[PDB]
């Protein structure tokens, strides 16, 4: 069946912006998950859990009659996929279900661990998403082995299809690096937006690099892909130790006893996979990894006992008996019991990337003071895998039921309770006047607010303009929000905050954050103006500004933007098309295509481009809000090359004179070029047009304004 | 970037049943085309058409002074993509405009066509559809060069992005016949649903088959290919040599000056194509198929010119200056003229697909006749391009604007006018109540309403329930219809209707085909209140019951089922898994996955198969409208095999007792298997869901009963 993507696989897909429509959804549009969950009885559902946690079923029977140390991987899992470079992955959208994570080879087995949850789904219904079981499970698992966790929210709503998401250009499973869709270049640097070793894999190789049982360099690999996953040293070391005080690993037989993956059995299968023809396939034959592993001396209870055998042994390299490379505690006794077997033990095994714990010399010195005080270790880990599992869930208002933690952590960007009242319409309307009457331009009240706003992104649902941390390092430096202008519209919004606060009776203030929102709604109201309509944005109030001491330094510099298509900006040359990075961009701020198309030929001819660049400024009348943008594009008068200097800039040409018209760069006309967008581009582009494109960007302006408005869901 | 259908080239793929999503469309959801089409100025459009036919631009010089011939080509491209066996392709989207079409080989140029098209599309904008305009222009056309045209409907509302279609597997655009992905097998047989020799081409190949230059064979090409896009032997004729009265082909120079298709071309190119560096790369110079045809003396007026060509001449096989192989007139003198230099004349030039006329016995008839009678040649073309143009716009109610033909085609399966008062709510009651009484069973009312109404195919919008035609031949004798049960059951609903509609006062009355309907709902309520829920399935009266003479029985036989994944019915073997045919069914139904999901479920329940086979009806309490299917379906205490006897069979034991509960086939198990659809079936199949089911069949049966209902629109 041959399609569009066979015969030109290097064009645009907005296919991606398009994902998750109503049509897809078998919940009404009406569904609201936050409002099903608030009436599940979570602590019965709590209840059902446990008991399963000992009810083995015949066909994936419980190691050591307790499937807690399978559902604490499965949790991990879902949870460990996430990268801080997009905030893509991550368990908040339940996708360990779906292509192609339900099958990735790192997942293996985890097919039962979601089929045994089934019955409790199917109880409890809508009001308990897969996406918040899974985590829950996970909380149960550790609570059932006597680990008390620090908390719990609900609130993650299933997706009902897969994600577009870049998880590498491998098109073998597990390739090792340095084939001809490496990952990896120069001096094992791994590409962003990777956050893994290899195609498959959630962090990195128990085994070692590329197969290679070095715990050092194994710590290396650690290290990267951890902090790729927002994961300091404390925190990786307390969350392998922690999950590895439980269970075991399954290798009992050759790996090509193994059959398809999921997404590749038969009919037949009824949706699992890795269907074993190695004794009985199952339990104490179980095949997952290739490695068999277990621990401590009590896998189904915490124990102090991950440290003592890591520092208690030396180790001696030996393969399981699939052949993987792992290690076995020397001259030790058979301490560890057996999963299926009362009468067989075994002596103490550690992975490759365990021993990293202790031979990489910074996590050593952490396994050793875990070690020695173990009270430490249980709440560095509690803490790390609160951290973890819920990542990706935004902002604290988000987060639903009974357990969830009352302490504010650093890493959640947290943002201060509103304690005053907020200013109303006419605190509105006065402001904007005062705005507007402090000399600051359409330009700069639109590039402001939208460097603000623009940082958001749903992959993790961080970022966006409440907080006012445009004001904070690191964001007032970032290039692309150009520092010295910033600095410049900031100090004079903050002295009309000054003057309107100092004014008010009653405790009313505004914050700065609001202010910026504002400001630039009443830029985009000038603007409107300027060319001859009258119109007013809307402005919900409530945002509140963060302190510097809220607001994690090192964790904001991923939302930094190399790429805003939006203001024409690339911060380097790079391997990816820009237009891609545009595509790429709008779907983290959840924009579909003909909103992507619509904000950006109105924040071109607003003057929000970096620099005043002039690239894509197609008209003669900047900072008024028309559809110049679309017009002049698709004028077939001008002839457009890309240009002597630069393959990336486009120099358009009246086709009759030769006279240069504009110059655009591959952003700009892709618009033009690309046949969906200027399908749409045309739309905005028509003589009966100039009212629907002022509406509909100002809706779309709106909407980017409010994507962190969690406090108003 | 690796993708799931790069992993799994062989799962099914759901998107196809959720492109145009309102995320997708730039019109608020509130547009409605029609009501905006019935304001357009038509006639307006029609002056400026006519005044660009003159107005060359120098970017593409018009031949011969008139883009006439250009335009023509364009319109018959835009309808002559489709196909009677699905009814995809055709006019009536305007995806010429989309990928891939925009960039096949047959349509080169046609990019530059559009273009011309843009500042009159800009004017009158969301008014006129560009899948209007097309059509138009090309009427437009014809008539600024003297040719009558039959008439014209608007009401083909754009689309936002490219359909799903199977095009054919070949990877090598124009690929000749008999590689790895033949389209042919056999003696010469053309695959369904395919009705063009060659990937990339329209019909067939201008060379002659597989680039064979002999008229002979051609014309058997052309006589496959055309009856396959639902025209016959007068009909093709006269398109053809209609066509080729117009204008000229282009092959200046060698076809390897010609550049990248659109899609493939540089984003400075602005969605134009196949650039040509043969010297100016246009006009006088212009390269297209690569041949060198002027039919006749007057290239840019309607004559009898191609038929004294074609008869008066003899004819002598040649190429074209880009080596393709063409034919002309012996010994003739140089009288046609050339496109842009008034002193050089040329020999007459024919296509060999332009011979295939005269010398295949039975088109040399009807090209006789044609010869010998232009004015039946004229009146033959112009009812083959309306047919054309229109034949994918479904009922007679979508046609709008004032030159809509009052002629009533047999091709248009026409629906005779209401002209007595409608049923009200009260009649439906007492209606469904008699149904009920009579003894027909929720089985034969559900089964005869879902085959009356699921011919419906929203690609040509033909089909559906109004008109009765279940009872007519074809229909009524189709295997997937259950010929004498059938019968049996529309002889006991007209017994009903004689007796309801001899008690009526005022001329009220129902027909046979809202009675198939309406009875089909009393079913369901039935069904629904078997299993405690009282409903009202709703239902709007004012269908039709047409005639047999108003039935053309061949044309009909396209909309014959042979594979019915609601009914878990296949007529016979196919290569294509049947999964793979109930989502291609899905679709055309116009049905989402949710939709279908719990659309398939509930007829399994009722009773829907086909020779009331037990598969895939999970349920003890059959007749009753329940969740049970997918219940049943999920349960993990059931395993699955295939049977011994049949691959595409599977049986379901008690896993622990091995006891046979169920049977079924790929269709039933698909739902648990593939990972979208269980997760869909999952939300059906949970404790809560049993009046939500309930709720979102009834919608779903309802929108089927209502796909053909254009009268209500
Ligand atoms: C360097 C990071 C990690 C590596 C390379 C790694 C590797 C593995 C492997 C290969 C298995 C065996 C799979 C099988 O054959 O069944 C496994 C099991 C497991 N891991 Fe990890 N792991 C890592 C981190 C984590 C973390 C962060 C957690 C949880 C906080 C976790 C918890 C578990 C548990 C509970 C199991 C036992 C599964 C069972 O009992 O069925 N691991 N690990
Ligand atoms: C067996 C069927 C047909 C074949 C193989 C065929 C082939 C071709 C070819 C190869 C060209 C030249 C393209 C170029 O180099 O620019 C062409 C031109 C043309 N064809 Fe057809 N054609 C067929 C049927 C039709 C029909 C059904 C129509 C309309 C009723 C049509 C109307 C035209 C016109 C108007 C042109 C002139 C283009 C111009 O003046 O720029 N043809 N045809
Ligand atoms: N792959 N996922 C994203 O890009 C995303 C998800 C949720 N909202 C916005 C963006
Ligand atoms: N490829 N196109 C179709 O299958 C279709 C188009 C419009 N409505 C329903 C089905
Ligand atoms: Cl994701
Ligand atoms: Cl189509
Ligand atoms: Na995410
Ligand atoms: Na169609």
């Amino acid at each position: 069946g041959t399609s569009n993507r066979d015969w030109w696989p290097n064009q645009l897909d907005l296919s991606i912006l398009h994902r998750h429509s109503s049509l897809s959804d078998p919940m009404g549009k009406d569904f609201n998950y936050a409002q099903a969950f608030e009436k599940l009885d979570l602590a019965a559902v709590k209840r059902d859990l446990h008991a399963l946690m000992t009810t083995s079923q015949d066909w994936w029977p419980a190691d050591f009659g307790h499937y807690g140390g399978l559902f604490i991987r499965m949790a991990w899992h879902s949870a460990g996929t996430y990268r801080t470079a997009d905030g893509r992955g991550g368990a908040g959208e339940g996708q360990q279900r779906f292509a192609p994570l339900n099958s990735w080879p790192d997942n293996a087995n985890l097919d039962k661990a979601r089929r045994l949850l089934w019955p409790i789904k199917q109880k409890y219904g809508r009001a308990i998403s897969w996406a918040d079981l899974l985590i829950l499970t996970g909380n149960v698992a550790l609570e059932s082995m006597g680990f008390k966790t620090f908390g719990f929210a609900g609130g993650r709503a299933d997706t009902w299809e897969p994600e577009d998401v870049y998880w590498g250009s491998e098109k073998i499973w597990l390739e090792l690096s340095g084939g001809p869709n490496s990952r990896y270049s120069g001096d094992r640097q791994l590409e962003n937006p990777l956050a893994a070793v290899q195609m498959g894999l959630i962090y990195v190789n128990p085994e070692g690099p590329d197969g290679n049982p070095d715990p050092v360099a194994a710590a290396r690999d650690i290290r990267d892909t951890f902090a790729r996953m927002a994961m300091n040293d404390e925190e990786t070391v307390a969350l392998i130790a922690g999950g590895h005080t439980f269970g075991k690993t399954h290798g009992a037989g050759p790996a090509s006893n193994v059959g398809a993956e999921p997404e590749a059995a038969g009919i037949e299968a009824q949706g699992l996979g890795w269907k074993s023809a190695y004794r009985t396939g199952k339990g104490a034959d179980a095949i997952t990894s290739g490695l068999e592993v277990t621990w401590t001396t009590t896998p189904t209870q915490w124990s102090h006992n991950f440290f003592e055998n890591l520092f208690g042994y030396e180790w001696e390299l030996t393969k399981s008996p699939a052949g993987a490379h792992q290690w076995v505690a020397k001259g030790a006794d058979a301490v560890i019991p057996d999963a299926f077997d009362p009468s067989k033990k075994h002596r103490p095994t550690m992975l490759t990337t365990d021993l990293s714990l202790r031979f990489d010399p910074a996590y050593e010195k952490i396994s050793r003071r875990f070690h020695e005080n173990p009270e430490q270790f249980a709440d560095a880990f509690a803490r790390a895998w609160f951290k973890l599992t819920h990542r990706d869930m935004g902002p604290r208002a988000r987060y639903l039921g009974p357990e969830v933690p009352a302490e504010v952590l650093l890493w959640q960007d947290p943002i201060p309770a509103v304690d005053h009242p907020l200013i109303d319409a006419a605190d509105a309307a006065e402001l904007k006047a005062k705005v507007l009457a402090s000399g600051l331009t359409v330009s700069q009240l639109v590039s402001t607010a939208w460097a603000a706003a623009s940082t958001f992104r749903g992959s993790d649902k961080r970022g966006g303009a409440n907080g006012a941390r445009i004001r904070l390092a690191p964001q007032k430096d970032w290039e692309a929000n150009q520092p010295e202008q910033l600095a410049a519209v900031l100090e004079t919004l903050e002295a009309i905050r000054t003057a309107f606060n100092g004014a008010q009776r009653g405790g009313k203030q505004v914050s700065l954050a609001d202010l910026i929102v504002l400001a630039g709604c009443a830029g985009v109201e000038q603007a409107a103006k300027n060319a001859g309509h009258a119109v007013t944005v809307p402005f919900a109030p409530g945002r509140a500004d963060a302190s510097q001491e809220q607001t994690d330094v090192e964790s904001m510099a991923v939302l930094e933007p190399v790429a805003d298509g939006f203001r024409n900006y690339l911060k380097g040359k790079y391997r990816v098309p820009a237009e891609v990075l545009l595509v790429d961009k709008a779907q983290l701020l959840t924009l579909s295509a003909p909103e992507m198309t619509v904000l950006l030929g109105g924040l071109r001819v607003l003057g929000a481009n970096v620099g005043q660049s002039r690239h894509g400024v197609f008209t003669a009348r900047e900072q008024a809000l028309t559809n110049d943008f679309f017009v002049n594009l698709l004028d077939m008068g001008t002839e457009w090359k890309p240009t002597a200097a630069d393959a990336d800039v486009f120099e358009g040409r009246d086709r009759a004179t030769g006279e240069l018209k504009w110059t655009g760069t591959r952003v700009d006309l892709v618009f033009g070029s690309h046949s969906q967008l200027r399908a749409l581009a045309e739309v905005y582009g028509s003589a009966d047009a100039q009212e629907k494109f002022v509406r509909d960007f100002v809706a779309v302006w709106n909407k980017v304004m409010n994507l962190d408005r969690f406090d108003l869901a």
